[PDB]
């Protein structure tokens, strides 16, 4: 027989990384 | 025959974009 | 006949959540 169909996509990928640092504050 | 069974799920995702910058700084 | 063989892997999943909010700016 043919081959059978794909799979389902994958899981979600990881969380992205943390973001960069803030602004500095009020002077 | 048939055709075959249901692939494997594929791999997971790649990773997310980075988080946002993060809020000012204190005063 | 016999059935085929398994099917390929699937696509890969989705990207990822955002990353968390970065740390807070400097004083």
């Amino acid at each position: 027989g043919p081959p059978g169909p794909p799979g389902p996509p994958g899981p979600p990928g990881p969380p992205g990384p943390p973001g960069p640092p803030g602004p500095p504050g009020p002077p």
